[PDB]
């Protein structure tokens, strides 16, 4: 089964785990997801692109499950992680910014654990 397609079972699964993380909320209800939407511009932020060897937003993230290029939710897992690893690279310790990718990490873990398993 290595090379076969995705059901849209496991496709439903996938949006439904990055919905919750894109839709993740403090208390306060501030939705934490907001910038890691979409990356900044090589005009806006040049030295993004001279840091980061392997930029990605969540905008490309759902075009990628769109797309199928997932082959398991493995492969969306290491994307996540990916996108949060950048994001601490880039950012500095302590940042709302740097703090908000980690707790994001823990809402995927969660989110995949639950809705895969059950
Ligand atoms: O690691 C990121 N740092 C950042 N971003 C990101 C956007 C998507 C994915 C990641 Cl993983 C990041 C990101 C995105 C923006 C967008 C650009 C388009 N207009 C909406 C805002 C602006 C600034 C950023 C930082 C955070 C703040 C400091 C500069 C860089
Ligand atoms: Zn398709």
């Amino acid at each position: 089964e290595k090379l076969s397609p995705n059901p849209p079972k496991l496709t439903k699964q996938m949006n439904a785990i990055i919905d919750t993380v894109i839709n993740y909320k403090d208390s306060s209800g501030r939705q934490l997801s907001e910038v890691f939407i979409q990356l900044p511009s090589r005009k806006e932020l040049p030295e993004y692109y001279e840091l980061i060897r392997k930029p990605v937003d969540f905008k490309k993230i759902k075009e990628r499950i769109r797309n199928h290029k997932y082959r398991s939710l493995g492969d969306l897992e290491k994307d996540v992680m990916l996108l949060c690893h950048n994001a601490q690279t880039f950012n500095l310790e302590g940042s709302q910014i740097y703090e908000d990718s980690i707790v994001l990490q823990s809402v995927f873990k969660s989110a995949r654990q639950k809705i895969a398993k059950e």
